[PDB]
């Protein structure tokens, strides 16, 4: 983790909240001390003390998978490693506690397209601040480069040929 992308992680934190705040104006919550849903009351205006934090705590790891591993691209890739950190975490703990079959036990390109759009919008709010911040990131002419390959293959197989032809 960088200096500086450690440095907008409590600024992307702090945004995402002012968006999540923004989106509980909208809805109605206010600030109370007693735990509550049907009162539409809570001690951070759902979002617990934790769960106010769940979706801060990935950001490092997205960044950590980001490093380690073309913006569509990067927006694939980051879909499937956040419902590929899911499927790991439901897998073991079903093996854990012998429970029943998940139907999201199968490999991401079967699932259904909700199931993609679901990570894909966290992806992409994620990716847009660092868009907007000037990150330029990829995934880390060419149809010359294929007709040069081609003539490179070609000259191999004029050489056999030669060969053939010689014998």
């Amino acid at each position: 983790i960088p200096e500086k992308l450690e440095y907008f992680i409590n600024k992307y934190a702090e945004h995402s909240h002012d968006k999540w705040s923004m989106d509980k104006l909208a809805n109605g919550w206010i600030y109370g001390e007693i735990y509550s849903d049907s009162s539409k009351i809570q001690p951070l205006m759902l979002l617990s003390e934790k769960e106010k934090e769940i979706y801060r705590w990935p950001i490092k790891e997205s960044l950590k998978t980001m490093l380690a591993w073309d913006l569509h691209a990067m927006a694939e890739m980051m879909a499937e490693n956040y419902h590929n950190i899911w499927a790991k975490k439901k897998k073991l703990e079903l093996e854990s506690k012998g429970g029943g079959n998940h139907p999201l036990l199968v490999p991401y390109d079967t699932l259904t397209a909700k199931e993609k759009a679901k990570d894909r919008e966290k992806a992409q709010d994620i990716f847009k601040f660092l868009q907007i911040s000037g990150y330029v990131v990829s995934r880390g002419x060419x149809x010359x480069x294929x007709x040069x390959x081609x003539x490179x293959x070609x000259x191999x197989x004029x050489x056999x040929x030669x060969x053939x032809x010689x014998x």
